[PDB]
């Protein structure tokens, strides 16, 4: 009678969701236009109940299904789930320190090339593994690494490049891969805000050795808290897994014969696994990713077209050459000769119920926790500093309707006095 | 039909749990006697459904309730949830590296005193922060540090002591604290397998600066995957939370005035948070903790009394002086001169459906991943090696009835020919 009880519960929740998770009609001056948010329906809540009923708890039925369907969407054979994007970035960079990679293994002291205009945990794992971060400037209005500056940052200590596809926009993969392959550097693609982004027709994350993604509520799809590491190399997939799972194996050491393999450890590991409840949510969301990716590209096009009327005061976002960005948010840099400060605009928008966000750390090297970190900067961080000082982004996620954006646009116009 | 679509779901769930989480009648030869396992029911599945329906996903309503009730049970003000017991250990040790702790902040090169007879993630955080682990031997048959050896392992570089109350049994807190307070060393109590354990009447994990616990299915209570860091210090609580939450602040750097606090980072952080779904499961479990602790003590006394008949071949476990250990498992050391191997015994019990587990890493210094790690060992690890070779544990968790245990006892007797 269980199979029944399930399907009956599946109904009771489906009708609970249609009432709860229902889109509220937009209302200027009352409704908010957040920079991001999750979009969950019946399928999400249903599967989470299914997982709750299973009583299994740790990863299993749903986690297998999720890692599989996500591997399909991405076009990669190996996908490992983890606690968050940050955790995924950590596993990705840590995995390359495995002595199983012989001479290719990252060692304390080695250098990782990246940029300072990003999210802290894109860089932290490098520091947390005793490596030295080496920064170069980014470009505006793509808000991604200025590829041309990469080559000069390469020294004999350089072992890898780890940068994110900022806000869904892709970086110059053509130039990055060129510099990577030339010097035999590892490459890690932080796609935490770029699920669905393509470059030269190929899905983001599948160009380098390892790719990461996040399932925090603000990203493309969510599990509440969750993330994933994916690769095409079986060797890396096994190393990542070991690090995630207490560092356990699957010879060295002097353990007695017959010692349980389960309790044999080959790596300096962590326990960064998730539950099947989180997996379920993720699984339902995967049924909406294609839609989500399309609505983001649309909202971006619409919004930008409309906002072109303020081009004298703000610089609008531009997708990177030869790429089709699955926009995470809408970045805007306010001109210095506009007569007002970012604070003014943000505060104005805030009062208008229009949410905004700065570009994460702005300039990592100027963040307080970077006070005593050992790092190198090649060239100047002019654009990064400009980002920290003048840049901010707004919302184009699936939860925003054309009426939402129209409102945001009129506010920008009202602000700059363009409605007169 | 909202509150009420919700009270009706709770029904179809409370009735699905009757058939699903119903204890199966013991059957010798067919039924198994695992060394550990989760004991969940109606309440657990119900709350997880509530959280699922909430549609919040990230920590919230339930996580607040859980951290609160655990703080009450433990007798501490600050409790922070995290992804696992291993993550809890990671956050506890890392937090002490915060420059906010001035002169007494762990720095790479510093030493942390611990034992080699334990679990990998109890020690890894030390290594992962660039510190140096310093080991001293343990004692049988308590299986906890030989406290009298701590003193000699202390040096000018010693800044802390991080040890776990192995298998629920408590290490010699009196001597440890004495040594800690003397040299002003930080003390971290890994209580991942000791929830409910008391020493001198005082709850385990509240004698030192930071405490950690795990919620993996094998532990006292579960969330599938999850754990918690707890302390009595508001300062440590703030440092921990920052590290758990992207290292975001709770002045230095050169950020522009008005930069979003949400994006101001004071620590080299991670993202080790869980979902409210997990929080829910844990909350339900908290009701049954007192029952569980009482039951584990019962099964221990019973099993050990019954197994006293084999005292000639195996050494039975002994609670540490002046402690009321909330047993995690039942540790047994097979005598060398018994004429057989642990391999034989395990293999025999395995066939009999009696699950066994070695004492985790046995001897960490002999594990393959420790091949190149920098560490120090004061004195010899004689008992540790003995544990690696001759020790193992079996099941006394709440999911085991007297019929389960009696069956196990008959198998031990049958093995050593005591039934004759
Ligand atoms: C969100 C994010 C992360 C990490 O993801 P979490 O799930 O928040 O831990 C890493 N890098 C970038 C660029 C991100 O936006
Ligand atoms: C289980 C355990 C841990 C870590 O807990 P997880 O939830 O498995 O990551 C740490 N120390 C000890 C002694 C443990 O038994």
């Amino acid at each position: 009678s269980q199979e029944e009880l399930r399907q009956q519960i599946a109904e009771l929740v489906a009708q609970y969701a249609e009432t709860a998770m229902a889109p509220k009609p937009f209302e200027a001056g009352k409704s908010v236009v957040p920079p991001s948010g999750k979009v969950i329906g019946t399928k999400e809540l249903q599967l989470m109940v299914e997982a709750s009923l299973d009583g299994w708890l740790t990863t299993g039925r749903f986690n297998d299904a999720f890692e599989k369907k996500l591997g399909e969407y991405l076009g990669v054979p190996y996908v490992l789930t983890t606690t968050s994007g940050s955790s995924a970035n950590l596993l990705a960079l840590t995995a390359l320190t495995s002595p199983k990679l012989g001479v290719r293994a990252l060692k304390p002291g080695d250098e990782v090339i990246t940029v300072a205009a990003g999210f802290p945990t894109t860089v932290n794992p490098t520091i947390q593994n005793g490596l030295i971060p080496v920064f170069v400037d980014v470009d505006i209005p793509t808000y991604n690494v200025n590829a041309s500056l990469i080559e000069a940052a390469v020294s004999d200590k350089t072992k890898a490049i780890m940068i994110a596809h900022t806000l869904g926009n892709l970086f110059d993969l053509a130039e990055v891969r060129r510099v990577a392959d030339k010097y035999n550097l590892w490459l890690i693609e932080d796609c935490c805000d770029a699920l669905g982004s393509t470059y030269d027709g190929k899905m983001a994350g599948t160009f380098g050795d390892i790719g990461t993604v996040s399932f925090y509520p603000a990203k493309h799809i969510t599990m509440g808290e969750g993330g994933a590491v994916f690769t095409q190399s079986a060797e890396l997939k096994s190393i990542i897994e070991s690090f995630r799972d207490w560092g356990r194996d699957c010879q060295l050491g002097s353990l007695p014969f017959g010692y349980d393999h389960k309790y044999t450890y080959s790596h300096l590991g962590y326990n960064l696994k998730i539950t099947d409840m989180q997996a379920a949510c993720g699984l339902a969301q995967l049924e909406r990713i294609e839609e989500f990716v399309e609505k983001r590209k649309a909202n971006f096009k619409y919004l930008k077209d409309a906002l072109q009327s303020c081009a004298d005061f703000i610089e609008l976002p531009e997708a990177t050459e030869n790429s089709d960005p699955s926009w995470f948010g809408f970045p805007i840099t306010l001109k210095e000769d506009s007569g007002v400060s970012r604070i003014d605009l943000v505060k104005f928008l805030d009062e208008a119920k229009v949410g905004t966000r700065l570009l994460f750390a702005g300039n990592l090297t100027r963040q307080p926790y970077f006070h005593d970190v050992k790092y190198r900067v090649v060239g100047e961080l002019t654009n990064t500093d400009r980002i920290m000082n003048q840049t901010f982004w707004i919302g184009i996620y699936p939860g925003l309707t054309h009426d939402h954006l129209d409102y945001v646009v009129s506010k920008f116009e009202e602000f700059f006095g363009l409605n007169f």
